[PDB]
């Protein structure tokens, strides 16, 4: 009956950026946790990348990350999720968690019509991993997958405010909207910046899933299954970001999504 | 990214009856799931008694639900779980989950203006199990315990809907009107049952936080984390209960409370 109290951060690992949409999750429901990210910029993206690649390169960011301390890992982009999880997952100690599982069984829950969509970059889309996961669960479920190509680019060079998202994301979503789906997945962690757009295309009855904010809903229940939260008394004492790539670029767009002001990022080295 | 399908039972066990509540929200939660459920009602209640008791009978009953081959186990139980659950959960390699940080870190999550309330037995209450686990999450929690103690009686009994229940609970939850509580944890497996009166004398405007239906909620993420879900394709094939007492008694409890017809009930030894 023993509760410790563990202030070691949690540590986040991506390809890219989008992860920021994640940790900005973990700011908001963990509180008093510490965090650690590393963006690997340097080689975004992992996708067309020879699986022998991805796992090189996850595990360098893991294997960072571990020795800075970290007392569970999220690996924030679905093609390190997709390739690596399992290998890293069953050679450490600490806990692991991906960003596919926790926003399937999140859609599977709140569909009422079994009409779920979900929509993502086209490789997210053309691997089949979210149709899978939802009908492995459900086989029921009429799912449908779109692509939606240029959401990335709209994100990342902060516009996704613009009438040029307003149009980009209208015009894509379009086919999306006769198909009475009432459960949406946002299956890119860049799509949350264009949530509200988003909401406004497919309208307000349908509900969408932040796979991100539901893996961090997971992180939630396994601190306390695990017995490693950090107490309140010590708070969030540590947020630092690490990237591989331009620490002058990865800042400008962390602290726009977070919108907190000034965040620590330093430019570090793998492999 | 290999996916498993595993057909064994997920194990609950109870030093009494209360834990059907937890089994009823299994079956709705987890459609696909086979169940084993263990009453120890032939040694029921174990809050009196002095923890080396209280952990040789838990042990007994986790024993022989191993045996019978589950995959994960559900400890149902106050007084199990405050007492036995850490020696077993580190003593067994399938994952064991207990019944009050589920319900815990529901409550924590779902109150806007911090009043927070807990009702259960004499012994949940005087044990300070619910109101420690909520502060060391949020310390700036007003916690309100108050113990219900004819509750049990008429739930066992079969009488939750009577005149006699409406009065019961009208009276005891009466000074618990006036603390602008707006979150209340069911502490105790057997309130369930005596939610709609509950909700009504707490009224509309009080979120009640079912701390079985909580644990449920665990146990289909550890699915996912540990690899262990069952098919759709198999569905649910098993559901056996056994008890230490009157299996004739279990079963007339067990039929009432969950409302599905017959179920199959079988009387057992253990120590």
């Amino acid at each position: 009956m023993i509760r410790l109290t563990d202030n070691r951060p949690i540590g986040f690992i991506d390809s890219g950026v989008g992860g920021l949409t994640v940790v900005k999750e973990a700011l908001k429901q963990l509180p008093n946790e510490n965090i650690l990210f590393v963006g690997d910029t340097a080689r975004c993206p992992y996708g067309p990348r020879p699986a022998e690649q991805v796992i090189q390169y996850t595990w360098e960011m893991t294997d960072y990350l571990v020795e800075q301390g970290i007392k569970m890992l999220v690996i924030a982009c679905n093609t390190a999720t997709a390739v690596a999880l399992e290998e890293i997952k069953a050679a450490l100690s600490i806990p692991v968690i991906g960003v596919i599982l926790p926003g399937t069984r999140a859609a599977v829950k709140k569909t009422q019509n079994k009409q779920v969509g979900i929509i993502g970059t086209i490789g997210t889309v053309k691997s089949q991993a979210y149709e899978k996961a939802l009908k492995e669960k459900v086989p029921e479920l009429t799912v449908t997958s779109l692509a939606c190509p240029k959401f990335v680019s709209v994100v990342e060079s902060n516009e996704y405010h613009s009438s040029v998202a307003k149009k980009i994301v209208a015009e894509t979503l379009a086919p999306l909207t006769t198909k009475k789906i009432d459960t949406l997945i946002l299956g890119c962690t860049h799509y949350p910046l264009l949530r509200p757009i988003i909401q406004n295309v497919m309208g307000e009855n349908v509900q969408l899933i932040d796979s991100g904010a539901e893996t961090v809903g997971e992180v939630s229940m396994l601190l306390d299954y695990f017995n490693l939260s950090n107490s309140p008394q010590n708070g969030r004492t540590l947020c630092q970001f690490y990237t591989t790539g331009s620490a002058k670029l990865f800042e400008e767009i962390a602290e726009d999504w977070l919108g907190i002001g000034h965040l620590n990022v330093e430019h570090i080295e793998l492999g």
